[PDB]
């Protein structure tokens, strides 16, 4: 049942003056998810970013909870999705090593500093293209707690965006989290090309017509003993997250123990790595370098045909290619229309 594993062996000195290419990512299509359900390949569900978000502060972030439609774990009929989509916009994935929801590869250039957070995929090599199935590891049932805080986030990301339908002096309400919208992006890092699926928050339109796409994030605003991680962890993952789909920004929320609004910051995701590497917190050169290692060894080991696992768990010094028992349909059903 092990078939392989790659050792955490180079420092990060080594991989720090490493040069790793990373092809400037692409948007080649969307899709959304609406009310209901559907999904439409366009960008029916975009959302347009409300540029004066910093001056709702004080807003409770409770405000619809009790209207909340909480969201539906899909697993891998929600990655058909992704793979319908491009099938539909005929995007060829003849020469494409990697297919993937970006949350893998969020956890792929994280393990380059990542020691306490464990994570699994599925690894299903068909035709060449190397697909990653985001697995979900077992966790204790979410409380009504849990709940009001995960509520708090898409609270934010309501009022940091425009409703036309929403009137003067409104509260938000009747959010479902359900609703999305993916931009289905081309990338390469190293010799890898990779084609993902990417949850974009919200656009913006800049004064030379261009659409660009903002992160909306909410967290905890911060004291003497939660600030090492935000700098060294949270700020790594929200790096991670935006540079490899080719987010230019991304705006936070800072909220209080009650859920009240207190703080934002538009932050630059390039000065974020900037800040970083001066301060000597981390380097998104690492991370990137690391990636290409394990994309490389999973290239190079993983079977046409094989179902596999992969997974990184404590104490976080190798990442392990397991044999797996199956494959799920939604890739399967991609394959046999392809």
């Amino acid at each position: 049942r092990f078939v392989s594993e790659l050792k955490l062996s180079k420092s990060k000195e080594t991989l720090a003056r490493k040069q790793t290419n990373f092809q400037e990512p692409c948007e080649l299509t969307c899709y959304s998810r609406v009310e209901g359900g559907e999904v439409i390949y366009d960008d029916q569900g975009l959302r347009l970013f409300k540029r004066h978000i910093g001056e709702e502060i004080g807003a409770d972030l409770n405000q619809g909870y009790d209207t909340f439609i909480e969201k539906k774990d899909l697993g891998s009929e929600g990655f058909g999705d992704l793979l319908g989509s491009i099938r539909a916009k005929n995007i060829s994935l003849d020469n494409i090593h990697f297919v993937t929801f970006r949350n893998n590869l969020n956890k792929i250039l994280g393990a380059a500093y990542n020691r306490h957070e464990p994570w699994e995929m599925g690894v299903h090599k068909r035709n060449g293209t190397i697909y990653l199935d985001v697995h979900k590891l077992p966790e204790r049932p979410q409380s009504d707690l849990d709940r009001r805080r995960c509520y708090w986030g898409y609270c934010f990301e309501s009022l940091a965006t425009e409703d036309p339908g929403r009137a003067y002096g409104e509260e938000i309400h009747h959010v479902d989290a359900n609703v999305e919208f993916c931009s289905v992006v081309r990338t390469k890092l190293g010799a890898h090309r990779v084609m993902m699926g990417a949850e974009m928050d919200c656009c913006d339109v800049s004064d030379k017509g261009k659409r660009f796409y903002v992160e909306l994030k909410t967290t905890r605003e911060l004291d003497d003993r939660t600030v090492d991680r935000f700098e060294r962890e949270k700020l790594l993952k929200f790096w991670i997250q935006s540079f490899v789909a080719g987010v230019p920004y991304i705006v936070v929320g800072f909220r209080d123990d009650g859920g009240r609004l207190v703080r934002t910051e538009r932050l630059t995701t390039r000065d974020i790595a900037h800040r970083a590497r001066l301060k000597n917190y981390w380097q998104g050169g690492v991370c990137l370098a690391f990636a290409d290692e394990v994309l490389c060894w999973l290239y190079g080991t993983v079977k046409e045909n094989e179902d596999y696992i992969l997974q990184f768990v404590h104490p976080f010094m190798r990442l392990e290619l397991l044999q797996a028992q199956s494959c799920p349909d939604a890739i399967t059903n991609h394959v046999h229309l392809l």
